[PDB]
RNA sequence: GUGAAAUACCACCCUGGCGCGGCUGGGGGCCUAACCCUCGGAUGGGGGGACAGCGCUUGGCGGGCAGUUUGACUGGGGCGG
């Protein structure tokens, strides 16, 4: 990675676990990118895709633009939008579209269903992040 | 573009791997100081040595011992039924 990623991820704690208002601001200042960024925040999932009865998909429209589904895997995949909207209105989309994702939770999930969030760019480093409050 | 998957900087993951560290389980070697043996002598020497022995605990072999069980009918009883 080049020393737009070295300078990135020195200011950034993987180490300590973070909240999601306090990740949200984050976003903008960690893409040393040209261009075109489209966030990604990610998770690792609870379930088991070995059984697809506890396979999920479906498509749902943000509240305010561009600006889901189980690999075989059991990871999450989903973009939000464009870079584009500001930090606070990543905050308040921020608890918009997991609290319309978890809906889909099959009954046979054995665990805890979110694994993990880093809140992320298609261009961008990882921090340690709540989905939670 | 004739394979359906796209050959970007990123994450979140799969799979084996190595690396570091965290909680760690298992082996081996040496040491002596517990513990054990020993020494005309010993707050010491020599030998064994964290084994062995002993406590609590686990599962097992276990007539060497112990307590008992080992039915009724029945032209006696058993055998047979
Ligand atoms: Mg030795
Ligand atoms: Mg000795
Ligand atoms: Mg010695
Ligand atoms: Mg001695
Ligand atoms: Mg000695
Ligand atoms: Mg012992
Ligand atoms: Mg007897
Ligand atoms: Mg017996
Ligand atoms: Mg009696
Ligand atoms: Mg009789
Ligand atoms: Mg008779
Ligand atoms: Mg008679
Ligand atoms: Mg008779
Ligand atoms: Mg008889
Ligand atoms: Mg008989």
């Amino acid at each position: 990675h080049g020393k737009r990623y070295r300078a990135l991820l020195e200011k950034v704690d993987p180490n300590k676990i973070y909240t999601i208002d306090e990740a949200a601001h984050l976003v903008k200042e960690l893409a040393t990118a040209k261009f075109d960024e489209t966030v990604e925040v990610h998770a690792k999932l609870g379930i088991d895709p070995r059984r697809s009865d506890q396979n999920v998909r479906g498509t749902v429209s943000l509240p305010h633009g561009l600006g889901f589904r189980n690999d075989k895997t059991g990871a999450i995949h989903a973009p939000v939008g464009k870079a584009s909207f500001p930090p606070e209105k990543l905050a308040d989309n921020i608890r918009a579209f997991i609290r319309a994702l978890e809906a889909h939770k099959p009954e046979g999930a054995k665990g805890t269903f979110l694994r993990s969030v880093y809140v992320t760019t298609t261009m961008g480093p990882s921090v340690r992040i709540n989905p939670h409050s």
